[PDB]
């Protein structure tokens, strides 16, 4: 192990493009937390070498976005940021989260999808979490199974706010394509620069997520980003023969994955859907 301020850093629980996640025991409150360790130089370098004398939110700015956003949130279905250790003289940046003990609900693809009942239970948490974020005027933009952490209590917490957008008024008005390709809504994948609303992007990703829950793979898939984007825009939704799923679940998924955001089901409607109300 190693000591970092009041934390004893132990088992490594995750490693990804961002940085590493360690189990951390806090000696002052005798509680365990997840500590994410990042290098600032590495995040900067990950953007690519700066060009000599539209540009995306670089990786370091995604990290700082996440900090700024999580400081203002408090909901049981959203991961809590507990502390940030950021010395201007150190390269390392440390983000301490509450421990969500079972880790991501699913790696996609999987041969072991969730049962309908487990899918519903987690989906209920997802709805509550997203309804809260939208109420707080945040569009998540990276909803997917791997960003949904299952706690010791069996409930989901939403993570990964790096490409999120805040808005004023009723909705975000967005023109940039960010997040995870398989989960990006068709209206964000237009040839010509267009403006699209934010909340509906999150509903679409929720739909892809719920399809993943019960089927273990995305409804639209291709190893090539550009062909994937084309399938998201042009392919009609299909369900496999097996596993058979309830008609009310197929209806919900169909309505979340309406390609036209004007008619796509909204969260108040999802909360009323028969599959959700059991
Ligand atoms: C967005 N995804 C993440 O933040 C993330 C990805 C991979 C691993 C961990 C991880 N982040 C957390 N992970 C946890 N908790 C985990 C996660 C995975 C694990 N694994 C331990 C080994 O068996 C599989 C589960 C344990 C754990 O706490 C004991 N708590 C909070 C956060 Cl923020
Ligand atoms: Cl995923
Ligand atoms: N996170």
């Amino acid at each position: 192990s190693m000591q970092l301020n009041q934390y004893t850093l132990k088992d490594e629980i995750g490693k990804g493009s961002y940085g590493v996640v360690k189990l951390a025991y806090n000696e002052n409150d005798n509680t365990y937390y997840a500590m994410k360790v990042l290098s600032k130089k590495k995040l900067i370098r990950q953007a690519g070498f700066p060009r000599r004398p539209i540009q995306p939110r670089g990786p370091i700015e995604q990290v700082y976005q996440e900090i700024a956003i999580l400081k203002k949130l408090d909901h049981p279905n959203v991961v809590k940021l507990v502390e940030v250790l950021d010395d201007p003289n150190e390269d390392h940046l440390y983000m301490v989260f509450e421990l969500v003990n079972q880790g991501p609900v699913m790696e996609v693809p999987t041969l072991k999808p969730l049962s309908e009942d487990q899918a519903r239970f987690y989906f209920q948490d997802l709805i509550k979490g997203i309804e809260y974020l939208h109420y707080q005027k945040i569009i998540h933009r990276d909803i997917k199974p791997s960003n949904l952490l299952v706690g010791e209590d069996g409930h989901i917490k939403i993570a990964d706010f790096g490409v999120s957008n805040e808005f004023k008024g009723s909705d975000a008005l967005l023109s940039n394509t960010v997040g995870t390709p398989a989960f990006m809504a068709p209206e964000s994948l237009s040839e010509t620069r267009k403006i699209f609303s934010g909340k509906a992007l999150d509903v679409w990703a929720m739909g892809v997520t719920l399809y993943c829950f019960v089927f273990g793979q995305c409804p639209f898939m291709d190893e090539r980003i550009m062909c994937l984007h084309s399938k998201i825009k042009s392919q009609a939704l299909e369900f496999p023969d097996q596993p058979d799923i309830a008609e009310d679940l197929k209806d919900l998924i169909t309505r979340m994955l309406d390609k036209n955001p004007e008619s796509r089901i909204v969260v108040p409607e999802i909360k009323l859907h028969p599959w959700v109300t059991r």
